[PDB]
């Protein structure tokens, strides 16, 4: 289908791994979008392209198509006007309960959908969250996404090799909810090995300003045993959530 001859490239939106992500417009349609430029994860990419392209959800970043050349490979992606949640977090330090509960909801819904098609992200972090025109949360980057059943956002069962299910994303959902309210991940350490131990033992504490309601939800999501964690349905139906979401 597409090719570079079809696009007028704009400013860089951000830097990534294999390459940058540029703003771009499709000459013929004048349609605005983002174009990911990438020069042995090639396999996890065929799954990224495969997985995401078929995924269609308001709170998930859309992949319109792809194309490559003798040098790099381009991913034609939906453009997110308000950038990453990561940046909004560095800019605001922390989020209020209203904002956090909303992201959690939008995120839960997108994950609920994801799990129906039997897909798990396993890489849910602020850097992989974007914001639409209305400031709605949109999940991107499925490079580490699998279809079957930094450490900061990985559950105990993953860092320890064990087989995992759709439960991983609820652990990540807890870690995320905590970072939105506090400004830093629950298990943040200065080294890989320390973080590992803290995630293994599930060692986390709350700043005083973290309300009892929020502590509950987070404490429910961060259980070492996947079986104990709530399911997305229960998450939406959390008192602290419904009292702050929208
Ligand atoms: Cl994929 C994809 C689709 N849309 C985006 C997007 N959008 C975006 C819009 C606006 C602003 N602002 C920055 C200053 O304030 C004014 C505008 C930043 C990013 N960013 C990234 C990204 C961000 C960071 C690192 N690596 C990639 C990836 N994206």
């Amino acid at each position: 289908q597409w090719a570079l001859e079809d696009f007028e490239i704009g400013r860089p939106l951000g830097k990534g791994k294999f390459g940058n992500v540029y703003l771009a417009r499709e000459k013929q349609s004048k349609f605005i979008l983002a174009l990911k430029v990438l020069f042995g994860v090639e396999h996890q990419l065929r799954r990224e392209v495969e997985i995401q392209s078929h995924l269609r959800h308001p709170n998930i970043l859309r992949l319109y198509g792809y194309f490559h050349d003798a040098t790099r490979v381009y991913l034609i992606l939906e453009y997110a006007p308000l950038g990453t949640v990561y940046r909004e977090l560095q800019k605001l330090s922390k989020f209020d309960e209203q904002r956090t509960a909303t992201y959690i909801t939008e995120l839960a819904n997108a994950l609920s959908y994801c799990h129906s098609k039997r897909v798990i992200h396993r890489d849910i972090k602020p850097e992989n969250l974007l914001l639409g025109s209305a400031g709605e949360l949109k999940i991107a980057n499925f490079g580490w996404s699998v279809h079957a059943p930094t450490l900061d956002y990985l559950p105990p069962e993953m860092i320890e090799g064990r087989m995992h299910d759709e439960k991983v994303d609820l652990w990540s959902l807890g870690v995320l909810c905590y970072e939105f309210l506090v400004g830093k991940p629950p298990f943040e350490a200065n080294t890989y090995q320390e973080t590992y131990k803290r995630i293994s033992r599930v060692e986390f504490t709350f700043p005083d300003f973290v309300t009892e309601g929020a502590r509950d939800l987070i404490s429910r999501l961060l259980k070492h045993n996947p079986s104990q964690r709530p399911m997305l349905r229960e998450v939406l139906e959390h008192p602290w959530i419904t009292a702050n979401s929208s």
